[PDB]
């Protein structure tokens, strides 16, 4: 599970794209996303 605050899967992000629970991946651009 990808932190909070903490790129959560943007193009060329395939490490851990899956938020903990409780944090949604918010893609803010098209390669920053974060868990918030
Ligand atoms: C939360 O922690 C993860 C590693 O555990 C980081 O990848 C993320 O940027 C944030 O610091």
């Amino acid at each position: 599970t990808q932190s909070h605050y903490g790129q959560c899967g943007g193009i060329g992000y395939s490490g851990p794209t899956v938020c903990a629970s409780g944090t949604t991946c918010q893609v803010l651009n098209p390669y920053y996303s974060q868990c918030l």
